[PDB]
């Protein structure tokens, strides 16, 4: 009723052990959700063409041409690391767990309060809130997965990471097919380039409303909305990394002579040469058995074109790559493709008491070694004559199609039967956690941006809005916006996600990484004199294991 | 109570499918309905007299004058397809059934809100809407069909097509009983035919009122009305048209020489000469059997008088025919009679960012060949002697009554014992769906504003109405207006109507016509940048079944 | 065996159809003549994510 609370706040997260080493984690969040009335009540469909951008050769990689449906509809998405875990909780999972599994979710809508805005336009202006004691809020739960799946994280609009601080909901909107040609060029091209904006394919027309796809609750100050319990099936999601390459996979071998004094100058030697070895290889014309051309399983990782931009009907996008660059891990600056780099707000861990529009910013160096350093790839004749001639020998400096700045490597693709790699990595806080599988009939076999996948489904996408708050002289007949109460919404928003975790074991003498406060990092976890906070991002494969 | 909610929004249309091929269609509609308080209390009795318009010879067809009781109440009228159905169920209904049945139809009142407007009158003019959270709606259903039954459909008034636009109903009016006379006149009449309002023939006063027949609901915020289920008890409507005429009924005659080459060139042959065929045909005076005189087993369509104006006690009207004119389909410049014309506003199909008063209008053109082509028409002398003489035969450019303009088919009717027709096809979205019986003793053998026609009932006609707020100062025995706190009510307004179809069958080996997106009505059916949405009809008997 | 596809958006969806154009591709000519002329399978859309 007006005067009774519908739900209690919990921002705690549960750590439940079982038998056998595994742990229940359930993890309750709570936040205060702020809601204003739509911009409009109408769906529209709008195409963003930025041909001034994209008309100075060579930046067909900035095109953001495409068309959307921007719905009156807000969407509450909660799918991200920081909605759920402080550093602390991240900090206990990474460092004692070895692999984690997604369980269930479940989110409830409470205490919802709506108000009116009275502007007095006195000379010197002055405005007033009052409670609306009968508006409605309008929650659906599209727990059918009828609408287009658009998870907030990978635009940083996800619920806030703080408890303590109110959040907003996203505005909802979706993409709508169109296509487009965009012809890539580069500095000197003469001519204008083709760089058009085509339209909308029939065949392909879909627009969604959520009034015709989702029931629609209507929600009053005493009312309260709750989902119901969503079960994931997704795959377990590791906790460790994997530090072999092809180099390191197997028995190494047998050294014939070991150093008799310590130091970095007292190397040990296989003591046979090369082409009398024994073992096996894949190179059936040459007698040379190295560790570069012993036979191994198979391979660790593959080689992609990478900064490849593929053109389809709706125009370029990037080449998505499954890992890293080899090397980013000692040299920050060569992470490049395959590194994911997270903008986000001060909603999601930039400092809440910095100034202006510029984002936080970080790139994820992944602590696992499938990836590739190109600059030490080469090609060389069959016929394998070493050393190796120029003629005989493609190097990452020879140039493909007479530019300098591309080599083969660019356009090498080396996936294959024996291709071995594993799933993204949690990026902490602002990683996504799980995500829709495509409904193709030949699925990926992962994705590049969340460690979880949902196969069949997983849970519907929450929508929100303020009811519509009419005046007096409302005429439906009239072409003119609709005259609404200016009337916005406060609700409490709870959610709990479980996990299930398996406590890691000790295989080695020696100790492992393991993530920890010190002197350096200190003042990122607390907050400031001003009650500023900020969250960084967190490593989470940090112990090793072997892959072979 | 105040804060809590007494209904949820559903505007789902659902297919379940039975075993035998037919499927349980419930369309869900929804719809926030704005109120204001009548204009004023009392019923009013008000006569229409346009003697401006038809004083002028030759404009008796723009006759407007009636009589109507005026009342404080208005309608919610839920009676047409695009309240139901977005275009894409339509698209499913009429593309994959053969036959629908109407079944039960229900609605709801819920999360009802009243509100009262004070204005400030400070210099600058302001106000400001407070809820009255002791204020009534009061809501009459006419379960028994006490009241006239007034189908909004008619007039365009119904509630809207749009689930996520408020919409309004209607203000509640009635016909009350008048005589008229207007003698029909043409340019070049000499004087003032007589046009005169006779006044109302006491034996035919009929003086209802929603108070004296109705049960009346008070609903306060807290308070929900539902009227229960109504089922309907109607012939089935088809969903396809018949394309035979009389000359496609039956065997054709056998082709004694056929065509020996492709081309249009290339015709078949009867081969046997036409007075010495065999067959039966009923002109007993003649030899001659042709495919214009062979005997059919009955008639298909009729002829009827066209633009003919009927007078009766209250004044003329048009004669209403069953179908439209044959050759509209071809040209849509020839629909004229029997082809229904809607016209109607944003509410309701029309472009909603238009401006302006005028509506958007459509005149259907049914795929059913039940009509006629009068400029096809003779009548000829008994003898039948051929080539007929001018004076033996009667053309459709013949004139009659010395007017050019007017011919024999004008005035002609071939309705008789072996008239064969089909019911009106629904006319999506703007068309009515169903319609009271008539209360004669001898009954239509269909109406042409709905395929489903009441035999025994139909559902009560749902009235709504702001109770009166007074202020301090009331003085019933005072002769002015009642002086009233300006109060307006919002409620959400939720029905179900339930139809039964049946799934079409192929029957040939050819595809048949079918409703389809394309290139060029893409865009009919997704809103604009600004949300301009409109509906567009769509026709309904898209595949043809054989009649005979 | 086959599933009954289901509405799911406002507006309808691309459905094969007889018009005018190919209208004499589905009847015998006149000396008996017939033909069948190809037709596609994946007509409505489905949304991928």
């Amino acid at each position: 009723g007006v005067g009774i609370s519908t739900g209690t706040f919990n921002n705690q997260t549960e750590f439940k052990f079982l038998e056998n080493g595994w742990v229940y984690i359930t993890a309750n969040s709570s936040r205060l959700v702020h809601l204003n009335m739509p911009e409009s009540e109408n769906y529209r469909r709008v195409v963003v063409n930025n041909l001034d951008k994209t008309a100075v050769n060579g930046n067909m990689a900035l095109d953001d041409t495409h068309a959307e449906i921007v719905t009156p509809w807000s969407l509450v998405d909660a799918n991200a690391w920081g909605v759920w875990f402080n550093p602390g909780d991240w900090q206990l999972i990474v460092n004692t767990m070895s692999e984690l599994h997604l369980v269930s979710f479940e989110q409830e809508i409470f205490n919802v309060v709506l108000k009116t805005v009275s502007e007095s336009a006195t000379q010197p202006p002055t405005k007033v809130y009052n409670n609306d004691l009968t508006a409605s809020l309008m929650v659906a739960l599209d727990s059918n997965n009828t609408m287009p799946f658009t998870p907030a994280a990978m635009r940083s609009e996800t619920l806030g990471f703080y408890p303590w601080k109110p959040t907003i909901p996203t505005p909802w909107r979706y993409y709508f097919q169109w296509d487009r040609t965009l012809i890539p060029s580069h500095t000197g091209t003469s001519g204008t380039p083709t760089n058009i904006y085509h339209g909308t394919d029939p065949d392909d027309v879909q627009f969604y409303t959520i009034e015709n796809s989702v029931p629609v609750h209507l929600l009053r100050t005493g009312d309260e909305f709750a989902t119901g319990t969503f079960f994931f099936d997704c795959k377990p999601c590791r906790l460790t990394h994997t530090w072999q390459t092809n180099r390191a996979l197997g028995l190494p071998p047998f050294l014939n002579s070991l150093p008799q004094s310590e130091g970095g100058t007292n190397f040990g030697y296989i003591g046979v040469q090369q082409d009398k070895r024994r073992g096996v290889t894949q190179m059936g014309n040459t007698n040379y058995i190295t560790e570069a051309t012993i036979m191994r399983p198979a391979e660790v990782g593959y080689s992609a074109p990478y900064y490849s931009f593929e053109a389809s009907t709706q125009g370029p996008f990037k080449t998505p790559i499954a890992a890293g660059r080899g090397g980013a891990q000692t040299d920050e600056n060569q992470a490049a493709d395959g590194d994911p780099r997270y903008a986000f707000g001060r909603q999601h861990g930039q400092k809440t008491t910095t100034t202006g529009e510029t984002p936080e910013r970080f790139t994820y160096i992944a602590h696992q070694d499938t990836g590739r350093y190109p600059e030490g790839d080469w090609i060389q004749n069959i016929n394998f004559n070493l050393p190796v001639t120029d003629d005989n020998v493609l190097l990452p400096t020879d140039p493909i199609g007479g530019k300098t700045g591309i080599n083969y490597t660019n356009i090498f693709n080396t996936y294959g039967p024996l291709t071995a790699l594993n799933n993204v990595p949690p990026v902490y806080p602002n990683g996504q956690i799980w995500d829709k599988e495509f409904d193709t009939d030949l699925k990926p076999r992962l994705h590049v941006n969340a460690p979880f996948v949902c196969q069949n489904n997983c849970p519907g996408q929450l929508f929100v809005k303020v009811a519509p708050n009419l005046t007096n002289q409302y005429d439906p007949d009239a072409s003119a916006n609709m005259s609404r109460i200016v009337t916005y919404s406060d609700f409490w928003w709870k959610g709990k996600l479980v996990f299930k975790a398996k406590l890691r074991a000790s295989h080695t003498w020696n100790p492992i990484q393991q993530m920890s406060i010190n002197v350096d990092n200190q003042f990122n976890y607390v907050p400031s004199n001003i009650g500023g906070m900020k969250i960084v991002y967190e490593k989470s494969q940090l112990a090793p294991r072997k892959l072979y």
